[PDB]
């Protein structure tokens, strides 16, 4: 059995690979735009979320060939998100990883329609996958949900109705939950439906899945404070955010105590989401 | 045309109390985005797609219940569409149909989250409809291809990169047939699914949308008048050039009975309307 970091790096080229084939040629017209949208998506990164797809279908043992248009959809759904939220009415970020934010490399218009296109894409690639169309369509219902105003939309307008404010820890970890945590749960549950898990088994992952979205957010908070005014260590205090994001690590490798070593991908995921330096 | 116009009513009546009914509440968080997403669509409105939807479906007697998900879904891409369209990187409107922009009614940081949220709504929509998994993946994929990249999106794109640059006939036509062709197409074509057509009359009436199509933007440059295609025919040429698009649409659905009387009225609306 190949190792969870080995299995991270096959995981991590097929997405680049997949994507790139997936998107426009920025020599088709409009150029601007299929540029635009490749350069917000292409390029490495941690892919997370791609990976949280691959290792629920692995605890199946489900090949990567049947889990790559769900991988590649909550990528996409991902990248557009950040396009719009570093948008000058939004977060107005000017740098993301080191490289200009797609708005100040092209223009604010052809942000706004790269993030909008590469939506679509996420849900035409679902729609087109070649699976059957019973697993399509739990996919896409599963990835909608997370997607918009009951998920990822409603947590980001959350966090921009509290511009200037300071929430409460309750209201936190709600917005935390819709903003990230439900596209989160989203790509567990589509590698473990393209893996044909049951419901209970469905449940026990988005378990996990609840907790590492929490966990990956915690640790942010503590990481921001060693490197939107409220967040875990200054409601909770440093230590207090530091025993959170422990129960957190606890909590995630003993959901999967009982599975072998189909589960080392995702419990490295959960050690990664804990432990990361950057 | 005035049994159609009675159909039309009803259809518009009807996709009002589905949007309202499918739509977040305004009284549950987050209130704002929600209240956003509503201005933005509830209201009113020619409701032109989601007309197609059922005239289409009407076309094989399905009955708009089979066909509420479909409409729902081409005007909630629609309503996206002119949301991000007015913000003041793009078109920059304070008004639409004598109201404000969402993005002025509420802000701009809502108005980009509304569209992103009618976006995905409108995929959940046609996900989670009462019709069989391989038909709502047909819809599901026909709304993507239209509105993405390779459709709306694209024509959009297309739009601004030609902002103050003159266009040819033939790259203004290859605009509009993107940026507003391919969702009307796509609501004749869901529709027709929906009804179960059989691919010699899917494309018969993709040929009538794809006309259909055209005919409504020419109208809409000679009623703002009132790169266009009357800055580049004359507004003589465009009226011409609408009124072969009508005998055109006319022409495709000439052998049908009644049933086609619907999708007939809407070829002459495009054509016809003072609005
Ligand atoms: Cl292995």
């Amino acid at each position: 059995h190949m190792t969870a970091e080995v299995l991270f790096a096959r995981w991590r080229d097929r997405i680049e690979s997949q994507l790139d084939a997936a998107l426009p040629s920025p020599a088709e017209a409009p150029q601007r735009l299929h540029q635009a949208m490749r350069y917000s998506v292409l390029g490495g990164g941690k892919r997370m979320r791609p990976l949280l797809v691959y290792a629920s279908g692995h605890l199946f043992g489900t090949q990567p060939e049947s889990l790559d248009a769900a991988a590649m959809s909550v990528e996409l759904i991902h990248a557009y998100s950040l396009v719009h939220d570093d948008l000058p009415a939004m977060d107005d970020d000017a740098l993301r990883r080191g490289k200009p934010t797609t708005h100040v490399a092209f223009d604010e218009a052809t942000a706004i329609l790269a993030g909008d296109a590469l939506q679509t894409r996420a849900f035409g690639l679902l729609a087109d996958a070649p699976l059957p169309a019973t697993l399509r369509v739990a996919c896409l219902q599963t990835l909608a949900h997370a997607s918009g105003a009951s998920g990822m939309c409603g947590g980001q307008a959350l966090d921009i109705d509290a511009t200037g404010q300071q929430q409460t820890l309750a209201a936190l970890t709600r917005m935390h939950a819709l903003k990230t945590g439900a596209l989160i749960r989203a790509a567990v549950r589509m590698g473990a439906l393209c893996g044909q898990a049951h419901e209970p088994q469905l449940a026990q992952l988005d378990s996990f899945a609840d907790a590492l979205g929490l966990a990956f957010q915690v640790r942010d908070d503590i990481l921001d404070v060693e490197a939107d005014k409220s967040t875990f260590p200054a409601l909770l205090g440093m230590d207090g955010a530091k025993a959170q994001l422990h129960e957190l690590a606890a909590r995630m490798q003993s959901i999967l105590a009982r599975y072998g070593e189909e589960a080392d991908a995702l419990r490295a995921l959960a050690t990664l989401a804990v432990e990361r330096d950057h």
